[PDB]
């Protein structure tokens, strides 16, 4: 219980030292952070990433696409692949 | 000796020169900015946070949170142990 | 080293460490994401950019739309002839 | 006597290489940028400052706002030893 | 006579390694982003800028608002004193 748990959320940030990867983008509508963040956590946790970027929700009229990227850093120890 | 600051409120991206660490995302809707920032530094200190960044308040001229990820950084405690 | 792929699409406008040039802006609207990638893909897959940056979307009849710079690393094959 | 910055506006973006401190956040509701400008620039110049950073501010509507941040620099922090 | 690079447009998208100077902020309001762009650049290239930072574009077929800030390089460096 502590490899392929961390998930972290930053927003407006870069957290530099970390390499970061691309897994491609994803969103999710609805209401809720609780909902929309434990939504896009699983996507991550299942897709083996480590959190988003940029996490900024800024809803407009009822559009609640908590837009964020998934990122990987390299050495994940989980698969050599 | 008594430095100043407490409570910090800068609209940009990040403070560089300092390590920020995340603990949670704030997020509050009402008007004012008065109540809109007290509401934010009550919930950020209130977890422990320092100061804000990126300090919006409306842009789809209508219904817009703040929005603002809490922030701390260590003060001199290694988290090696 | 892990060098380029093939298309990339960030939220933060950044990737340090390679030479961005600018092609010109693209701009779409349309009620489809997916649709809107791709027809993106085929502006910049036909300028030979590099990917998307700060790709966001939100509106429903005509509001808002998806919008980004493109950008490209190495010579563009064109100095004075 | 001897002038050449003393006031800078940046839309969106940092100034790196210069030391920004916020003395408070300055907000104002007008219409017309020629005013909102003005506005602020007496805001700022009569509280000692150096210019205003993030000049964002949305397209009007009905009711919208530019809120911006006051920044200043100067050689070392605050003395009064 | 080496800058080569003179007209650059940048949306949400700092650049580095070049010295920016303030000249002021233009602003453009009405439809067609043809019209938009076009009125910048020939106010930007009619002072003699170099380029202009933010554009972003909203609410089309109507009426929104383009802006960004002058930026000219020209300030050289320093000698180390």
């Amino acid at each position: 219980m502590i490899f392929e748990d961390k998930f972290i959320i930053t927003t407006a940030d870069e957290i530099p030292g970390l390499q970061l990867y691309s897994l491609g983008i994803a969103s999710t509508i609805s209401d809720n952070v609780d909902e929309i963040v434990e939504n896009l956590r699983k996507q991550v946790k299942a897709k083996g990433g480590m959190g988003l970027i940029a996490f900024r929700i800024t809803c407009a009229d009822g559009k609640f696409l908590g837009y964020g990227t998934i990122v990987k850093a390299d050495e994940a120890q989980f698969t050599m692949a």
